[PDB]
């Protein structure tokens, strides 16, 4: 049953990272469309990192949830491990946000209400993203988000991601938990109503800086209701944010007064608000 590199029909690099590099692919046998992730096994030996390629197919294999990417095989011959993963036509959120400037208030909602979704699932598995950011957020062709990039996730019973979107509690104890998740969260809110994430410098050192000073300021027209939410997020003790266990969880988060007209049982089924 195991698959082999010649059931492909290999097409554009859809990303590149020093560990390895995503390809589109259609299956021969069934003209389906993979996303699939090669990692050179020399290199991940080399720069010792068996553990993370390891728990990243381990935590790939657990994710049975419509709002992230799915593991469909794993195969590898000599030189590289390759990951069948879940195709996302319209590719990184990123890309919408550039293009159209900043999301209105109802594209907000929904978009954020989805990212929630797929964390309060995430998180009630024990799993922490630790690198959750608008490119790691793809779109599929019903334009419903897929969330991917697992090579630095937590698995909980030593990394950092990236600077813009790192919580306060990283710099400080280097310690990682789902609060972490959800400070990003709170700079992702942010930036679909800003257009740009809220801690911006010319180098990371002074990204660092303003990150555990809470230095930013918010745009006049910003959604108010949608301010509350980020500034109850953007909270410097991993403690007090909404979402986390000491806060008594996702509940308090879904009933804050943005998500109000928001429907959550059944968000992968609702037909997405169309971006403008
Ligand atoms: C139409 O466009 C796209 C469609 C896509 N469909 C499915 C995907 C999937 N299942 N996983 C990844 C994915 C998996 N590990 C990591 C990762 O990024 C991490 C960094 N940012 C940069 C990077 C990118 C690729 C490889 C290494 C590092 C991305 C990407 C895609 C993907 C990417 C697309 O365009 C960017």
């Amino acid at each position: 049953r195991k698959k082999r590199p010649e059931d492909f029909k290999f097409g554009k690099i859809l990303g590149e990272g020093s560990f390895s590099t995503v390809v589109l692919a259609r299956e021969l046998a069934t003209s389906r469309e993979y996303a699939i992730k090669i990692l050179e096994k020399r290199h991940i030996i080399k720069e010792n990192k068996v553990p993370y390629v390891t728990r990243e197919r381990d935590v790939m294999s657990r994710l049975d949830h419509p709002f992230f990417v799915k593991l469909y095989f794993t195969f590898q011959d000599d030189e590289k491990l390759y990951f069948g993963l879940s195709y996302a036509k319209n590719g990184e959120l990123l890309k919408y946000i550039r293009k159209i400037g900043s999301f209105d208030e109802t594209c907000t909602r929904f978009y954020t209400a989805e990212i929630v979704s797929a964390l309060e699932y995430l998180h009630g598995k024990g799993i922490i993203h630790r690198d959750l950011k608008p490119e790691n957020i793809l779109l599929n062709e019903d334009m419903h988000i897929q969330i991917t990039d697992f090579g630095t996730a937590k698995v909980l019973s030593s990394f950092v991601g990236t600077a813009q979107y790192v919580s306060p509690e990283l710099l400080t104890e280097k310690s990682a938990c789902k609060s972490s998740d959800l400070w990003a969260l709170g700079c992702i809110i942010y930036q679909l109503v800003a257009g740009l994430p809220p801690f911006r410098a010319g180098n990371e050192y002074l990204i660092f800086q303003k990150i555990i000073k809470l230095e930013y300021d918010f745009p006049e027209k910003f959604f108010p209701k949608a301010r509350d939410l980020v500034e109850k997020l953007l909270v410097l003790d991993a403690t007090k944010r909404l979402g986390c266990e000491e806060m008594e969880g996702y509940g308090p988060l879904k009933a804050h007064p943005f998500f109000e007209s928001v429907t959550w049982e059944n968000l992968h089924q609702q037909t997405p608000p169309k971006l403008t």
